[PDB]
């Protein structure tokens, strides 16, 4: 449900934050 | 480095919450 | 900007985790 | 409770990226 979604946004900006380690 | 290892505590947040979801 | 705005979105996020916890203290 | 201290980490979170955030900016 609710949380899951949560979850997987959590996970999402996971990768977002290691894409701005590599470049910016 | 540092933002890695954010990623890394956000997927074990993840985790968590979905463990919640499924039980509490 | 871009790590100012993901700032923005783990606050909402832990707003919106205080409201399902009490939801579910209330119920 | 846990997702109360779950949204107390993410709000550190967000404190943590600003600063990470402003360091890179005033670098
Ligand atoms: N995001
Ligand atoms: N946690
Ligand atoms: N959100
Ligand atoms: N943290």
């Amino acid at each position: 449900g609710e949380l899951k979604a949560i979850a997987q946004e959590l996970k999402a900006i996971a990768k977002e934050l290691k894409a701005i380690a590599w470049e910016k």
